[PDB]
């Protein structure tokens, strides 16, 4: 349950966490590999 930890960020797998990049169970990257979901 982390969508790169907030609307919009960045990918690079936080060292505490794994969150981000990886993405959520189904959110999936987008153009600029960062994990986000607010349009495309």
């Amino acid at each position: 349950q982390m969508f790169c930890n907030q609307t919009a960020c960045p990918a690079d797998c936080d060292p505490n966490t794994q969150a981000s990049c990886e993405c959520p169970e189904g959110y999936i990257l987008d153009d600029g590999f960062i994990c986000t979901d607010i349009d495309e």
